[PDB]
């Protein structure tokens, strides 16, 4: 009953600093976006990008410098950058 | 401006009302958030909007959360009337 509200809240309160696997973070955010699109709440690529960048902490905060191109960025590309920084760790 | 949708969704997720501000301004802020989100392509159902507004109710207005069983059964307008009733009584 609250699946949409909890998913939107978790999308709004994303937080990543590299202490957990970047692949798991990517997959769980993708599940949030997928359940929200199936429940009637479409999240554009720019909006999902903005949320994920607001959630990046630590070295990943560096990625926020590209936040001007959140429209030009892709959720997949941002997730790949996160995976690269995580592989460097 | 570019992040307007994210800011509106964040404000909708962290609503907070306890009666210290006018209920008209609170209703207006919730309605503006919902309207901008629907105009930008993010439709918030009546049940979802009710759940969001009720999660924010504090103080005596916490009593209103007891009607949370009727989220689909209740419109945003009815919740706003309840909030206005408690505020006018205060």
């Amino acid at each position: 009953d609250t699946q949409e509200v909890n998913d939107i809240t978790t999308l709004a309160n994303l937080h990543y600093n590299g202490s957990t696997p970047a692949d798991a973070f990517e997959a769980e955010v993708t599940n949030i976006l997928d359940r929200l699109n199936n429940n009637g709440i479409p999240i554009n690529n720019k909006v999902a990008c903005q949320f994920i960048m607001r959630g990046l902490s630590g070295e990943y905060r560096s990625l926020r410098y590209a936040r001007s191109r959140c429209i030009n960025m892709t959720v997949a590309d941002l997730f790949l950058d996160i995976h690269a920084i995580y592989e460097e760790q």
